[PDB]
């Protein structure tokens, strides 16, 4: 992987912000594209752009070619046993709503038990609770450990046998936690339960294998993986997909429609309803083109190596706190002792710095971290040690800084 | 209006299909978009993409100005009085689903009614069909008049004090019919119910005004209109959109989050669950600048003038139906006395012309019509009356080949 090389295909990395070279770190919010994906999106638009799935004309059989072979590429790219488990959605949020309205709002009754963790992202946490105040079933968080890793002890403990949907990240956008997916489907499984796994962080920078995890669904965006906005991914058992009924009805998802009923097509299709994301979709089969030439375990080995080394950097800084574990995806959360997270953010944009500072998504991790808000430094495939050191050397300054405003304000 | 000078601007338009000059007669069924649009998204990616309302860095802050400035432009392109009321969705489909799940199936109960007409197209159909079922309403048709126009007086008939939603097309995509909608609403509002709109194949076309229509929901899709795929737009009064709950839950349309109960954020992000389609929603803002500066009256006045030539040019043609009124949008659907529409779409293909054969998404249309499909050849902005006079050449010679066909066979 010569990250030289990488660098040069994302135009939008090579420009000043504030009369400094960007250094974006900010991939965890969303990812940047190469020029094999915005250039995939402006053929589409300046050469083949029609309908899909009619062709009855040249131009509306190669959008619908370019259309249906993305799906295998996802397909392949996820190991799925067949495209009829691969829904094109507008993004994990609305992959895991689906399953929220047609999966759990079908199945589950007073008694019931969803169980999902307190590191979740809000689009794994509100249509939970959505469903369940609709069943009156019971929404229960499985603990965290310390070091905000969870462990199997209490995934089994909170897993009971009236739990019906468990459902968990892969990958924490916050605490930077791999978790273990693919022994908690097997608890999920034993007691009875589906499990729905929210790989949004997990997707872009290691491989995904769902006959490996044997998750029930698994939802993903393209917009973090250097895929178009607005495009997603819903991957479902086909056995669980058949029996549930769409989310959304319309045009395309139908096969027969009288004035008061009507059928529905076979699968993937009866989960999309209306005209397609047809240049996304296609985008995002060239940003999976794209990750698979230069290949995830590389991608995954680079993003470990910048993960060490932030942290060890990080270690450096006096008064600085970083959550979560050792082991981790590539992004580190953490707080100065003495600077809102808001203002570190704002003086870290003056040098040219993207990160981010917030609640990211995840308030009820923040209460269980005991905080009202963090920054987030975050590392893709085009980011460098060279620009971890220039955050750890704006860290630095942001906190003497900080200081010697402090100490100005003491003496007045 | 310069037609040379407009075409000059869609790069797709300058190509051979099968060894012929491309005549693209589709764009009922998508539009073609102008360097202005494809060059916004290459702009987006290149140069600015980030994730939107965080505002901490200089892309965040740049992304999220396009992506807010895109939501102004669409509401004062259709004259909505606040921003409040414009919501970005995926797509009509989704739009009309929004409102049928958070505003239907809230608001239905048994003796209950939702009308619609038999012109609708799925979109408009299906959606409500399930609400009613969901619900236990009752749903019903406004009937059509023998030209396919509805009339004042049937609707006044169909729609009762028990109405609670009327939902009807603005321009009927088979039939190219303008509905009354104006008048439909003041009858809706007259019996206590909210009305509809399917604006999907109007607003590419024609000034929306959703104020002189007074409609309360009006859906539109950015595809249709010379913008990008996978994007939409809700339009809502404020005051039914604050009472609505979401229809999709998440991310970005929150406010508080506990482990159980959450609240929403403020109009019109709260029905915005998730990263948003941001380069789309920025391209169809750009959409809507290339429209305006050529003017909608403009593109209706040479729509007008393509549909009367387009009339009286298939007139001339012996063994062919034109279905619906004379006075209509850019289209014309149709059927050739002896010939499949699917086999007539396949040989102007041959002669490199693009239309639609099939039942466009309006199965209750086709069975109202007494046909089980028929040919449809649409007509905007790029299009010319020389397009027209190959249509109608080519129908002649499809016309004259499966006659010579026949009577081949026949001495056979």
């Amino acid at each position: 992987m010569n990250i030289t090389d990488i660098r040069e295909q994302f135009p939008i990395l090579h420009q000043q912000v504030n009369g400094h070279d960007l250094v974006y770190l900010d991939s965890a919010a969303t990812s940047q594209k190469p020029r094999a994906v915005i250039e995939t999106l402006d053929k589409y638009y300046n050469q083949y752009n029609s309908n899909v799935h009619r062709g009855v004309h040249t131009l509306g059989t190669r959008a619908t070619d370019g259309y249906e072979g993305a799906r295998e590429k996802v397909r392949k790219f996820i190991n799925a046993k067949s495209m009829a488990e691969i829904i094109f959605t507008k993004g994990t949020t609305t992959s895991l709503n689906m399953v929220a309205l047609s999966y759990a709002r079908a199945n589950l009754k007073p008694g019931d038990e969803v169980v999902i963790t307190y590191m979740e992202h809000h689009a794994n946490i509100i249509p939970w609770q959505q469903a369940v105040k609709a069943t009156g079933a019971t929404l229960k968080y499985i603990p965290l450990q310390e070091d905000g890793t969870i462990s199997l002890e209490d995934v089994r403990e909170t897993v009971t046998s009236n739990t019906k949907i468990v459902a968990v990240s892969h990958v924490s956008n916050v605490l930077g936690t791999v978790n273990p997916i693919k022994e908690m489907a097997k608890i999920a499984h034993d007691n009875g339960a589906v499990i729905v796994v929210d790989g949004a962080q997990s997707t872009p920078h290691m491989k995904i294998d769902v006959q490996d995890l044997d998750c029930d669904f698994f939802a993903l965006s393209s917009h973090k993986m250097c895929g178009p906005t607005g495009v997603g991914v819903l991957y479902g058992k086909k056995a669980l997909l058949e029996n549930m009924e769409p989310a959304e009805f319309g045009g395309e998802m139908i096969d027969f429609v009288g004035l008061y009923e009507s059928t529905w097509k076979e699968l993937p299709w009866k989960f999309e309803a209306g005209t397609p994301i047809i240049a996304g979709a296609i985008g995002l089969g060239a940003a999976i083109d794209f990750l698979e030439e230069i290949g995830l375990d590389e991608i995954s080995r680079h993003e470990h190596k910048l993960a060490a080394y932030a942290l060890e950097r990080f270690r450096q800084l006096d008064g600085v706190t970083v959550y979560g574990p050792e082991e981790r995806a590539g992004l580190v959360t953490f707080n100065l002792d003495d600077v809102h997270p808001h203002d570190v953010a704002t003086v870290l944009d003056a040098e040219g710095i993207a990160v981010r500072a917030g609640h990211h998504a995840a308030q009820p991790l923040m209460k269980w971290l005991d905080v009202t808000a963090t920054a987030r430094a975050s590392f893709y495939l085009y980011n460098t040690e060279e620009e971890i050191d220039k955050l750890v050397e704006a860290l630095q300054k942001t906190k003497e800084y900080f200081t010697n405003v402090f100490v100005d304000l003491e003496h007045h």
